[PDB]
Parts: C-alpha cells; sequence; structure tokens
C-alpha cells in the first residue's frame, strides 16, 4: 500500500496539544480544497508567507493592499487558530517609497549631515505610522509579532541595510515601542532571524536584545526560523541557542521550519520527485525525529513550532536548488510530500515520545 494522505492520518497538532502549537506558512489560494483541509486537521497556528510583508500591504504609501492578508485572518479566527505576523521590518524587498526623501532623492544617498537627521525622521515617521496602520488592523487576531526581522549580519554585527543605514539602531528601538503602544501590554513581540544555532550570530542577536531589554524596550521572544538542514546544525547548537534566549526571560518561537535534502549551497539537487532515493528520505525522517524530540524536551521553553509550507508541492527550496543547479532541481522540506502523502518524517515525529 502507499503512504496514506495527509489527511487521513492523525492530527499533529492533536500530538503535540500540550506541548506547543503547530503552525503553517499558507498563501490565500491555499485556503481551499485538500490544503484546507489539511490546515483544519493538522495545524492550530497560521502566518501569511507572502500577504502581511510591507511590499504586499503598502506597496506606496497610503495605498494599501488587505484582502489577501484579512482572508488568512478570517481563516485563522473562524477554526481557533494562533495566528503569526509576516513581517513589520525587513530589509527584503521594502517598498522603494519608504527610503525616498521629500524631492525624491535616495535617503541612502545623501551626505549632509543634518539632512541625513531629517530622512531619518521622516523614515522613523512613515515606520511608526506603517506599525500603527497595521497592528490596529490585525492586533485583535495577531498572536505573535514578528516585529522585526533579520537584522544580524552573517559576517557579524548588525546587517547594514538602509534601515541601519539611515537611522542606525533606531529603527529596531522604535519598531518595538511603537508595537507595545498600539498592540497593547498583552501584544506578543518577537525578533525573527534565521541561523539563530550558529553561535556568533546567536551571541550577536542575544547581546542586541540584552542590551534592548536594558534600555526598556518591550521585547517578548525570540524567532528561530530554522531553514535547516540533513546534515546542519547541530542539536546542540540549536539546543544552546533557545537556553541562551530563554536565560533573559524571552519565548523562544520555531517560525519557518524547514529541511532541504541538500547541503549548502543545494548542489547535486534532484530533477524529479521519485528519483529521491529512499536513504535520503529516512535520513530526513531520522533528523526530524531528534529536532522535535528536542523540542519536547525543551517545550516548557517553546510556544509555537510553524513549518514555512504545508506540503513538498510549495515552497521556497526549490528555487534555491534551480539557481544552483543551473536551473534544474527540486527540493522536499516537510513531511507532507508533492502529493500530499505521508513521508517517512511523518511518521517519525508522530511517534510518542
Ligand atoms: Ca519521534
Amino acid at each position: 500500500n502507499d503512504q496514506p494522505f495527509a489527511w487521513q492520518v492523525a492530527s499533529l497538532s492533536e500530538r503535540y496539544q500540550e506541548q506547543f502549537d503547530i503552525g503553517a506558512a499558507v498563501e490565500p489560494y491555499q485556503l481551499e480544497g485538500r490544503q484546507a483541509q489539511i490546515l483544519k486537521h493538522h495545524y492550530n497556528s497560521l502566518v501569511a508567507e507572502n500577504a502581511m510583508k510591507p511590499e504586499s500591504l503598502q506597496p506606496r504609501e497610503g495605498e494599501w493592499n488587505w484582502e489577501g492578508a484579512d482572508k488568512i485572518v478570517e481563516f485563522a479566527r473562524k477554526h481557533n487558530m494562533e495566528l503569526r505576523f509576516h513581517t513589520l521590518v525587513w530589509h527584503s524587498q521594502v517598498p522603494e517609497w519608504f527610503f525616498i526623501d521629500e524631492d525624491g532623492n535616495r535617503m541612502v544617498d545623501e551626505t549632509d549631515p543634518d539632512k541625513r537627521e531629517a530622512n531619518k525622521q521622516l523614515l522613523l515617521e512613515r515606520m511608526e505610522n506603517h506599525i500603527k496602520t497595521v497592528v490596529e488592523r490585525y492586533k485583535d487576531d495577531v498572536t505573535s509579532w514578528d516585529v522585526v526581522n533579520e537584522v544580524i549580519d552573517d559576517g557579524g554585527g548588525l546587517r547594514e541595510s538602509e534601515w541601519y543605514q539611515i537611522t542606525g539602531t533606531d529603527y529596531i528601538k522604535v519598531a518595538f515601542e511603537t508595537a507595545r503602544k498600539y498592540g497593547g501590554e498583552e501584544a506578543k513581540l518577537y525578533i525573527n532571524d534565521y541561523n539563530t544555532e550558529v553561535p556568533s550570530k546567536r551571541d550577536d542577536l542575544y547581546n542586541l536584545v540584552k542590551d534592548l531589554l536594558e534600555q526598556g524596550v518591550p521585547i517578548d521572544g525570540v524567532g528561530h526560523q530554522s531553514h535547516i538542514q540533513i546534515g546542519w546544525p547541530s542539536i546542540e547548537d540549536t539546543r544552546a541557542s533557545f537556553e541562551k534566549f530563554t536565560s533573559l526571560g524571552l519565548d523562544n518561537q520555531v517560525t519557518e521550519l524547514d529541511m532541504s535534502l541538500y547541503g549548502w549551497p543545494p548542489t547535486g539537487a534532484y530533477t524529479s520527485y521519485d528519483d529521491i532515493p529512499a536513504e535520503l528520505l529516512q535520513a530526513q525522517a531520522d533528523r526530524y525525529d531528534q529536532l522535535f524530540e528536542l523540542y519536547e524536551e525543551l517545550a516548557a521553553d517553546i510556544s509555537s513550532v510553524t513549518f514555512w509550507g504545508i506540503a513538498d508541492n510549495h515552497q521556497w527550496l526549490d528555487g534555491r536548488a534551480r539557481e544552483y543547479n543551473n536551473g534544474v532541481g527540486i527540493d522536499a522540506p516537510f513531511v507532507f510530500d508533492h502529493n500530499y502523502r505521508v513521508k517517512p518524517a511523518y511518521w517519525r515525529i508522530i511517534d510518542l515520545e
């Protein structure tokens, strides 16, 4: 017999009901058919893969695009699901209008110090109003806010995005302050990043959050994107990362979990699914077994575990595979395959501890 479909097997969220919520990143067109069936049965938390990015919501000043985001919000509400917000501030694909001064010129080019100070206040003003408008619309349904995303540099220190070039660290402080102001004391505010398991980047995130917390900035938790691989990162470095942020009184959430079949870069990717050798899917299952064993071990310190997709037929790792294999290649990062059939990894995370 073939592996059963995802809608034919025991629920993931139910299995982790006493541990932490189980979430999925979705697009609005996934809220129908088999994917909607899978979400209802297996997940109790949602995040928008793309519909609530800054570029999606306010592509130009005062021009709001709520409809895709509102769908996702309604779906969460009417199925009693938690809802993460991705994301309030992010260097990736930020609408260019944010960093254009009053005359139409680029703030990053400005050389006069007094004018650079004016541009900083203008940008912080635009950021505050973006946050205030979105938080005021969605605070009733959002249960975790990714306030800023990917502000640490892989090379060490802070990422020198336009946000940092123009405002220093002030965009981060003002972002959390504004989300707290309009979200209320009950809003849960997160800083999200990837490779939080790499000790040097972990330590830079820790020292940023520690300094900001000492200055009264309201940060409730750390989001660990957890874009991981079969062989990397180690269970030990993941454990050490969660422990370090818990020691500051912060919550931990796994926010964008997916496990590539390949290393970094994903060279040698398979071209079709049926070419993936069984041994490799089983290596993925063994890795997921260990990872979710660690999550349950640390469950008191993790509120939510979200996968960056539902099933292997829609995910961003395919594009990365093609990038490094001359425009051909697929990946298979989830516990439900491209046909929605359970994978070995599903069986290794549904079973009892
Ligand atoms: Ca297991």
